[PDB]
């Protein structure tokens, strides 16, 4: 074998030196999907996991809400280039005025910081934060990462359609994108297959709720939709209009160095190096803010690029990456909330492997 030993020596050193009770990995190569699950989704029962189990991805979930976004834009719900008061009449006056619906999807509608100020934890609080909010830079200028940014953008783009996030995301998107194991709010019905998240104390626990946190950073899923989900994106067929919205999300609006800002995902030119992965996915891109280079108009990125997005809630990590033109992806699922660098590390490793 290559490739289940492939895999198994990337993931196994990995999960011991970062003590990682489960892991699902799934990987796309030659039009296929193949599932290596290693250890535990739940410690004190000693249940395995599977393709199946359900983790909490963080802000990879941000990549469906993008998608979602995209899809309400194709329907006609608002135009990426709209100001964002146009579709949020109680933004009217504020500094919503001249930022777009793109620059809230993409990070930049001017230094909106990547976590609401504590008690901004209510529907009215938040509405007075966002009109109260003094910008930092000029809008388009400069990116950092935000859960207040995407999290509105998510919240308009159900609205323009009239109806809330949840209900659309549920009934409309994963419906059409063929994800029937995937959710906001696991029901009764799926907990079994709910895995518990470890924080560093050992400590089993699941996802803050909180104030569009649905919109953030609030899927679960398994492998196995995820990389469904991944396939969508490396040639999706059927509904037109997310067909279009996929597209959409490979647009990209402005780059920080070696990475360029989608809808959600953020990408890299293909063949990318490991230390230009990670440097795009460091604290010095994720965690201040950096001036943007500017594109004169959007761009479609195209299929020979690398695609990818991290997410983690207090006892998850996530990581998905993909190479359309090379029909290869990955995705890293863990119930521990593990350092980004060996995320992408091994990621790369596997992919420069499936190239072959
Ligand atoms: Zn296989
Ligand atoms: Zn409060
Ligand atoms: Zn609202
Ligand atoms: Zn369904």
């Amino acid at each position: 074998a290559p490739l289940t030993a492939t895999v198994d020596g990337i993931i196994q050193p990995m999960l011991k030196a970062y003590r990682i009770p489960g892991m699902a990995v799934a990987v796309l190569k030659d039009g296929k999907a193949h599932y290596f699950n290693y250890g535990v989704a739940n410690r004190e029962s000693g249940q395995r996991v599977s393709e199946q189990t359900l983790f909490e991805i963080g802000s990879v979930s941000k990549t469906l809400t993008a998608t979602l976004g995209a899809y309400a834009a194709v329907k006609g719900g608002f135009e990426l280039d709209d100001k964002v008061s146009q579709h949020a009449p109680w933004l009217k006056g504020s500094a919503f005025d001249g930022v777009t619906m793109a620059e809230l999807a993409t990070y930049s509608a001017g230094g909106l910081p990547l976590q609401f100020p504590d008690e901004v934890d209510s529907n009215d609080k938040m509405q007075t934060y966002y009109r109260s909010w003094s910008p930092v830079y000029p809008a388009g200028t400069h990116r950092q990462y935000s859960n207040p940014s995407i999290g509105l953008f998510g919240h308009l783009a159900a609205n323009s359609l009239g109806q809330p996030f949840e209900q659309l995301m549920s009934q409309t998107l994963l419906p059409k994108l063929g994800l029937h194991h995937t959710y906001i709010q696991v029901p009764e019905s799926a907990m079994a297959n709910y895995a518990y998240g470890y924080s560093k104390e050992d400590k089993p626990i699941r996802a803050t709720p909180g104030v569009l946190a649905a919109e953030a950073y609030g899927i679960k899923t398994g492998s196995a939709d995820l990389l469904k989900f991944v396939e969508a994106n490396m040639g999706y067929q059927g509904d037109a209009a997310l067909k279009s919205a996929i597209a959409l999300t490979h647009t990209g609006f402005h780059s920080v160095g070696e990475m360029t800002q989608g809808l959600g995902w953020e990408s890299y030119d293909y063949p990318v190096t490991e230390q230009v992965l990670l440097a795009g996915n460091s604290p010095a891109v994720s965690f201040q803010a950096n001036p943007v280079t500017r594109f004169a108009v959007p761009k479609a990125m195209g299929e020979q690029r690398l695609y990818n997005k991290t997410g983690s809630t207090g006892g998850f990590g996530a990581y998905v990456a993909f190479v359309p033109a090379r029909g290869i992806a990955i995705v890293m699922l863990a119930n521990r909330n593990y350092p980004i660098e060996a995320r992408v590390k091994a990621a790369h490793a596997i992919l420069s492997q499936l190239a072959e």
